[PDB]
């Protein structure tokens, strides 16, 4: 089973 | 099972 | 079983 | 089991 | 079970 | 499940 | 599950 | 599970 | 489970 | 489980 998870947060 | 999340945010 | 999820926001 | 999960921030 | 966790902060 | 939630204010 | 929370307040 | 909660205020 | 949290304020 | 928490403050 291949899960990813990823996020980017400029402010 | 491939399960993917991405996000992307700018403020 | 493919399950994408993809979020792109800018303020 | 591929589990991946990566978070990049910047304020 | 390849298990990864990655993290980034600049403030 | 992707929750997001942003606000950005000026005064 | 992704939860994202941001916000950004100039007086 | 990711969880961010990230926050910004110039006053 | 990443939790990330962050803070910037300037007065 | 990775936490983390950060916060800077000029006053």
């Amino acid at each position: 089973d291949l899960i990813i998870k990823g996020i980017s947060v400029h402010i």
